[PDB]
């Protein structure tokens, strides 16, 4: 349930969200570096 | 074209954008946790 | 430092910031796009 006549234009609750995406993007650079770096194990056999 | 004087501060057009940021997130998470999957794949005769 | 009173509610600030997710976000999915190319190029020894 929520409330319908407070926050107005979501000040702090679209600012709010987009720190859920800086942290979100990050883990998402950070499984992709680490499955460079899986890709380049298999390498070390398929070279 | 877009109109010149409505949308003050894109109240709903930040956040509007936000949601696509939500989905396309998603989707990147998507790809990189098959990118694992296919990774194992090739660790099936690597290892 | 920052002032303490000018932007209001980060008018351009929020949306600013969702520039900076716009270029990085394509930035993971072109790291992904990338990846699965590897993983291919392990499939053609691992087929």
């Amino acid at each position: 349930g929520s409330h319908m006549e407070e926050d107005p234009c979501e000040c702090k609750s679209i600012v709010k969200f987009q720190t859920k995406v800086e942290e979100l993007i990050n883990t998402l650079q950070q499984k992709l570096e680490a499955v460079a770096k899986r890709i380049e194990a298999l390498e070390n056999k398929i070279i």
